[PDB]
DNA sequence: ACCTGCTGCGGAT
């Protein structure tokens, strides 16, 4: 049993001379690889898996012309950080090869992103790397340019944090390239993935071969975390100050003063940038200067040289705190970081899992995580996030299926440096794994659109008789200043694309001391999954009915500290005297009073996530103007839904048959706010919108023009293929209907109760779902 | 009172 011996003389005595041994992570990974099969590799983040990926391909390269090796990263500091710790290794081989009298190897390594200089560009052109490291979009670029020519060499493709694109429309991006890649080679490249969160295995997999068979290295796994969920004041209900930042602000530069270096983690660029100024205001108070920062931003808007400045301090440990995004999330491996904070519950259990990974980055150290909440709910948030974090329940993934926009934007992309055959790129189409099931109909609809079919332009011509597709003159230059999958999001501080007479794009496409409507806010893309929606519940249920004796043990598993305990025990409580009992898993709680305006307010609380409340409101707001006739439409969030009904009530106004769903869902879709904005991303994605300059994305109040007035024309079409996808992502990316259905399903057989209640006053949980 | 998510981002003249 020798995980080494495969290798060369050279390689294993470094190996051995760099780790006590290689971990089982690796030995798994460089078996599968060495014997040329698609390896998966599954490993928490103390695993190695960089070396699991690249040793067997540094081998060969170091065995006695073009790009040999293709590194993908989500995150372009990731993609920095891979090129500057491959270092060691081939510093390695090196030393190695020269102790022995041998000739040094000479391994180029190149990185590739939107960062990359022009002139840096063109030298990567003329002097390929033998490891090219890139992104998926940056990818797209090389092979829609003459650039590609360097990449007809590649043997491996290594997929790092595969998990982070498989369930998007940037994975399905990535998938195609990836296809593109191997039909400019004698023979496709051998595909690798990494990731410490994988579920289901089979299917990211899937993600990562598409037709082709993956071998899955997933050995146990044991990493230890030490979470903590950290309140620092004794009620959140009644602070003694404006805000609950200044004592979270505190403990934070306590924490940071505590430990070498620490990783805070905020959930927006805004907040990192107010974080990193508080920090820092805190740390010359307290020091008597006016001297290094104590905290850094690092986020997508900062610019590349205050980033790279940022990342080399952190990885000398010069740098005690940054405040960064998910940025930072993902495969960094800085050795001097021993703490990570997370502020607020973080988007998902696996981004937690990767979040808090960063700290303690050895084979066998523990990653020190301390969560602190923003608010009362919240604080369940992150204390469910802890709970399934240290047990692995992270959310299930799934490849969105035949997303034909992409498909277009690939389209343009693929026929703008020659002419293509239809059916060998529908041929590659299928390979991939988001198209595996894509009817020929569906794709020959794709290229009559491009081609022909008037507030949209054309960018290709179908010659049928022939089966061939050319461009038009700048197909090129729009697929390549496209931006890839990623949408232009933005909002509406007060009114751009105005209608005057900061608030959502979706809430505005819904348009002194008078009754007002709630602000509808989508933080950002889908909503809380159902299965996590479902832990909640039942973390709420359970806690709320506990003796403060096993509520205290209960707990302290999770590392409850400060106040933690003390405001979560007040807050179900309170809930619970409020409403007599508190929302979960297995009861809704209907609660109803009367505005200070004398209107009525009735709110569904429930808590399964926005994925499920979305079209849950279109199901009640049809009811409410066809029932009642009342036009204004329900607020839905992850934890219920608003109503708001002027004085004239009942908790069946929530509840539908399993078989009423879907078909409700379908007819009031396209009416929704979430449909025109999901119609304009499609309609931009698939390069279809007329844009003010050929070589720059379209303004955010140019693409909504543009697209609304196109989508007034294509309402009459319904087999439009913008339309049928725009229907597509909503009701399978963004809403989740199998689970609205199988709600009423067990709201019908009485397995999941529902109460009415009336109160004088908002309950906590009505309080918070009311703007906080 | 939390004061309303991120990721990445031309090329050929
Ligand atoms: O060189 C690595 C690095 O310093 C850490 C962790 O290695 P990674 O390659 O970053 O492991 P992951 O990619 O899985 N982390 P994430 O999931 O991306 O977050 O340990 C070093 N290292 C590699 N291999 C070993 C062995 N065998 N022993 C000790 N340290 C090792
Ligand atoms: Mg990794």
């Amino acid at each position: 049993a020798d995980p080494l011996g495969r290798f060369s003389a050279l390689t294993r005595e470094w190996f051995t001379t760099a780790f006590a041994a290689p971990t089982p992570a690796q030995a798994d990974a460089w078996s599968a690889i060495s014997e040329g099969n698609n390896t998966l590799v599954i490993a928490p983040t103390g695993s190695g898996k960089t070396l699991a990926a690249f040793l067997w391909a540094i081998d060969r390269l170091a065995d006695p012309q073009g790009t040999q090796v293709l590194y993908v990263s989500p995150l372009k500091a990731l993609a920095v950080d891979v090129e500057r710790n491959l270092r060691t290794p081939l510093t390695g081989i090196t030393r190695v090869a020269e102790r022995h009298g041998l000739p040094a190897p000479s391994i180029t390594v190149g990185v590739r992103s939107g960062d990359t200089p022009p002139n840096q560009r063109r030298a990567m052109i003329a002097n390929p790397p033998d490891v090219l490291i890139t992104t998926p979009e940056s990818l797209f670029l090389m092979l829609t340019s003459a650039a590609r020519e360097t990449l007809t060499s590649v043997r491996t493709v290594i997929v790092d944090e595969v998990h982070a694109v498989a369930a998007t429309k940037r994975g399905a991006h990535l998938a195609l390239s990836l296809e593109r890649l191997d039909q400019l080679l004698d023979t496709p490249a051998q595909r690798i993935g990494l990731s410490a969160t994988v579920r289901p295995p089979e299917e990211v997999a899937r993600f990562l071969s598409g037709q082709a068979p993956t071998t899955i290295v997933c050995p146990p796994a044991a990493k230890t975390f030490d979470l903590s969920v950290q309140v620092p004041v004794p009620d959140m209900a009644n602070l003694d100050n404006n805000s609950i930042w200044p004592d979270v602000e505190e403990r934070i530069v306590d924490l940071v003063e505590a430990h070498n270096s620490s990783i805070v983690f905020a959930n927006s660029r805004r907040l990192a940038e107010r974080l990193t100024s508080r920090l820092n205001e805190i740390h010359a108070e307290r020091s008597g200067i006016e001297p290094p920062l104590l905290a850094r931003a690092h986020h997508g808007s900062v610019s590349k040289e205050q980033r790279a400045q940022v990342e080399d301090d952190l990885k000398s440990g010069r740098l005690r705190a940054v405040v960064a995004t998910s940025s930072l999330e993902l495969g960094i491996d800085m050795g001097a970081v021993d703490l990570v904070i997370q502020v607020e519950a973080p988007p998902s259990v696996a981004s937690g899992l990767q979040r808090v990974g960063r700290a303690g980055h050895q084979v066998g150290e523990i990653s020190q995580g301390v969560l602190f909440p923003k608010h009362r709910t919240d604080l369940i948030g992150c204390a469910v996030t802890v709970q399934r974090m240290q047990t692995g329940d992270i959310e299930t993934l799934r490849v969105p299926a035949n997303p034909l926009d992409v498909l277009a934007q690939h389209t343009v992309a693929v026929a703008a440096l020659e002419p293509v055959d239809a059916d060998a790129w529908f041929d590659a189409v299928r390979r991939s794994a988001p198209f595996a099931t894509l009817p020929r109909s569906a794709f020959e609809a794709t290229l009559d659109l491009l081609s022909g079919k008037a507030e949209l332009r054309p960018r290709l011509v179908y010659d049928r008789d022939t089966g061939t597709l050319t461009a038009r003159p700048g197909a090129q230059r729009l697929a390549v200043t496209s931006g890839g999958a990623i949408p232009d999001r933005g909002m509406f501080t007060v009114y751009l694309a105005s209608e005057t007479e900061e608030l959502d794009e979706e809430m505005v496409y819904e348009s002194p001391g008078q009754p007002a409507r709630l602000p509808f806010w989508r933080g950002d893309s889908v909503g809380r999954p159902a299965e996590l929606g479902a832990a909640v519940g039942a973390f709420t249920g359970e806690l709320a009915s506990l003796d403060r004796k096993a509520f205290d043990k209960r707990c302290q598993k999770m590392g409850f500290a400060g106040y933690a305990t003390d405001n979560l025990h007040q807050l179900l409580r309170e809930q619970r005297e409020a409403t007599g009992v508190v929302p979960s898993d297995t009861t809704f709680v209907v609660e109803r009073f009367r505005d200070e305006l004398g209107d009525w307010r009735v709110i569904l609380h429930s808590p399964y996530g926005l994925r499920v409340h979305g079209p849950l409101a279109l199901a009640v707001g049809r009811r409410l103007r066809e029932r009642y006739g009342i036009d204004e439409k329900p607020t839905a969030s992850d934890d219920g839904i608003i109503v708001r009904l002027p004085d004239s009530p009942g908790a069946d106004l929530f509840v539908f048959d399993a078989d009423e769903i879907e078909p409700i869902v379908t007819a009031e879709v396209g009416g929704s706010a979430l449909f025109a904005s999901r119609f304009r991303e499609c309609a931009a994605r698939a390069l279809l919108l007329p844009r003010r300059h050929p070589g720059k994305r379209s303004p955010l109040w140019h693409q909504r023009q543009r697209a609304a007035q196109l989508l007034d024309i294509a309402r009459k079409y319904p087999d439009f293929p913008i339309v049928l996808e725009a229907v597509r992502e909503c009701l399978q990316d963004v809403y989740d209907v199998p689970a609205l259905i199988e709600l009423m399903h067990k709201i019908a057989q009485r397995r999941l109760r529902i109460v009415e209640v009336e109160t004088a006053t908002p309950s906590p949980f009505a309080a918070s779902l009311l703007f906080g």
